């Protein structure tokens, strides 16, 4: 399929994370989901104000590139990769792109 | 129309900015465009490596919200708002959301 299935899983996981996160004890900021199936980029963002302090950061950025799931940015506690594996994505189809290219071979995931 | 026209203009402007930016004298990083017409969020991102240093930042984030163009983040030199105005978007339909809500009334743009 396999990219078509990955798109469905990524969007499903980010959407559920966004909803589930509203029950956190930790401070809840306003969030945004940004899914683009043409450029194959998927983001979960915090976009808010704390008085006059701007809250603006990225929880997760995933890109589908080279027929694989490139995790470009991930500040979740357990890691998106853990959830993807639980949903049946093989480690060979996940790239921890938030790690420098030259270290990926020392991990349990694909280099590219 | 008017939101339908705004979507077309935002995507047009971000796509052209991304291409034009490759001719900059300033260091060029790999970039990503992320357009979502269902959540109405549009981003232009830098996503790259400089040796072992992660380059990961947002050039522009726009959201269409409340029937207006909310500029959530903008590190361009002249400002996206300037280009939108040049393309015929009225100042009353642009919100500088990167400014704290309570200061927007002191600007030339909408508060909300």
């Amino acid at each position: 399929d396999n990219v078509a299935e990955y798109r469905k899983l990524i969007k499903q996981v980010l959407t559920e994370y966004d909803n589930l996160s509203r029950q956190s004890p930790e401070t809840n900021y306003e969030t945004c989901l940004v899914f683009d199936e043409n450029h194959d980029n998927y983001l979960w963002l915090a976009v808010d104000w704390q008085g006059s302090k701007r809250i603006k950061y990225t929880y997760v950025h995933i890109r589908i590139k080279n027929e694989k799931i490139y995790i470009e940015e991930d500040y979740t506690e357990e890691g998106i990769a853990t959830e993807l594996m639980r949903l049946g994505v093989t480690n060979n189809d996940i790239v921890l792109a938030f790690h420098p290219p030259d270290v990926r071979k020392f991990t349990d995931f694909a280099t590219a």
